[PDB]
């Protein structure tokens, strides 16, 4: 286990394929960016801003499932 | 006793989408920091200030199912 | 994922049972208080103090292997 | 591959066993807190104040082979 | 480790030969361009268009599997 | 060109200790911001502010010998 | 080795045009005297101070071109 | 060859004419007066003063071809 | 022009054939260390021990032809 925390200091401009996406999670609050991690199949992971109408669409669909 | 416990050491400022909340609970009294947790569908854990209104709002929301 | 951070408060009295141990770590800086934390092979955190002689050579009984 | 980063927000205050120490690393520049990750052999990961001589001299062991 | 970042300038002309294919991954948002780098079995990155035809289905292929 | 490069979008304010650098490098030009990386012994790579006075001390000091 | 190697041993204090010079060079660090030789288009060598702002500037522009 | 230095301790006053010279050079930093030499063609050598505008201009003519 | 002086940090070992010199000067006595120079059919410079025999008997043909 690691002390250290995942931080997003910029955000990915076009929308990953959503069929490619395993899941999400929130940054940390400590975290000076707010910001969103989507993880792929194979474990890609893109930082994505929650203020954005497509990370919002691919939150909601992640967790209504 | 000797089991850990968690704590919440920040708050992310952009409130979560209530429908994608299953449930909450307070980190314990002996954590530095006063906390609520909020537990989505997928079991996304994120920490929130209990002072704040739209989390009060969130668990009484919760409560009152 | 989650943002809270496991944090002990309070350190076993017995020594656990070596061949129950699976792995160990530090819990963070984030925390009030220092603290080793075990875990077990059912999956049980369990925190110790940092200071005692059978914790640190557990650790380094995990750490050598 | 990833795009976030690892940041520390807090240190470890006892020094970790040298010998348990595989390598090291600064955290980005993007972090607001500057930081060393020192990572053991089974992968703990442990951030450490750099301002600290136990640290310093840690990482001049490590780059002095 | 490293707080350098790889970033992609151009695209690369000709279609990479799938079966040298190994990996992927976006770069990062910080980055000023967009971009594909896949990573081939003789470890070089090659940064690709992420608008070309054959660059979104290597992406699906390396996913899917 | 259809390789990656190594950019830098910070630096760590602390100046890490001349004598594990091994070697440095400026990044492409192409990169959004000017920046050396310096390169220890244990190949950690640190990005350094070139308008900074240390970084310039250390490269002279790293060319003069 | 058995070849001549050319050295400084003064600098002109009125920084020459940056627009003229093509390239530079660091003198041999077996010389007395650090310094940086810059060189024009029409071929003019200067010997610069590595430690003065404005040459470390220029040496920044030249490499960031 | 020779190791005597050409060092200039008085300019002209009237800007000699550019299509007579034919190349100019920077005196060392070893002496005294900071001065530029214009040679002409029959290889009369003119001591300048590069805080002169002319004398700027002339050096940025022919260093611009 | 060029404000750079040629210095020496090393002697040849085998005697350069005569034939092959055109001239020779005396390093500056600014260099640390004192040399004779020869320069070769082929324009290329060679340090030499100013106190060997051959060296002397060739600067002694040079100057009294
Ligand atoms: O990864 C999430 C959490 O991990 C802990 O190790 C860190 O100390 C926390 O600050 C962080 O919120
Ligand atoms: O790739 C690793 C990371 O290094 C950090 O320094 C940068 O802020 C990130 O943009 C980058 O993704
Ligand atoms: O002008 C080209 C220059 O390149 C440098 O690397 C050499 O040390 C100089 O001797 C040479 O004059
Ligand atoms: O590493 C950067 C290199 O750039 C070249 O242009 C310089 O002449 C070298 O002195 C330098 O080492
Ligand atoms: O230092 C001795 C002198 O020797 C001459 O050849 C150079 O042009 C001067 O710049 C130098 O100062
Ligand atoms: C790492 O340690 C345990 C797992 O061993 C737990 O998930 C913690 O939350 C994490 O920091
Ligand atoms: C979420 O948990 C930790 C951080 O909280 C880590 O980045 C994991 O990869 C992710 O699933
Ligand atoms: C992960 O992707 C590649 C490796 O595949 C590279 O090292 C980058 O530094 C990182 O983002
Ligand atoms: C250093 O590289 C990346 C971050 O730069 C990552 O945390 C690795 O685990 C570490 O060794
Ligand atoms: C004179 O000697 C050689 C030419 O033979 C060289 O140019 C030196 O720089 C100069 O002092
Ligand atoms: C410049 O080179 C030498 C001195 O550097 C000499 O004066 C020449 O005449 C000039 O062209
Ligand atoms: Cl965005
Ligand atoms: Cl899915
Ligand atoms: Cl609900
Ligand atoms: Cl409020
Ligand atoms: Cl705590
Ligand atoms: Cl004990
Ligand atoms: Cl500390
Ligand atoms: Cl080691
Ligand atoms: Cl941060
Ligand atoms: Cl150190
Ligand atoms: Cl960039
Ligand atoms: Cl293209
Ligand atoms: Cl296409
Ligand atoms: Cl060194
Ligand atoms: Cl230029
Ligand atoms: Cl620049
Ligand atoms: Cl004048
Ligand atoms: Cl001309
Ligand atoms: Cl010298
Ligand atoms: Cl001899």
């Amino acid at each position: 286990s690691s002390d250290t925390t995942p931080c997003c200091f910029a955000y990915i401009a076009r929308p990953l394929p959503r069929a490619h996406i395993k899941e999400y999670f929130y940054t940390s609050g400590k975290c000076s960016n707010p910001a969103v991690v989507f993880v792929t199949r194979k474990n890609r992971q893109v930082c994505a801003n929650p203020e954005k109408k497509w990370v919002r669409e691919y939150i909601n669909s992640l967790e209504m499932s």
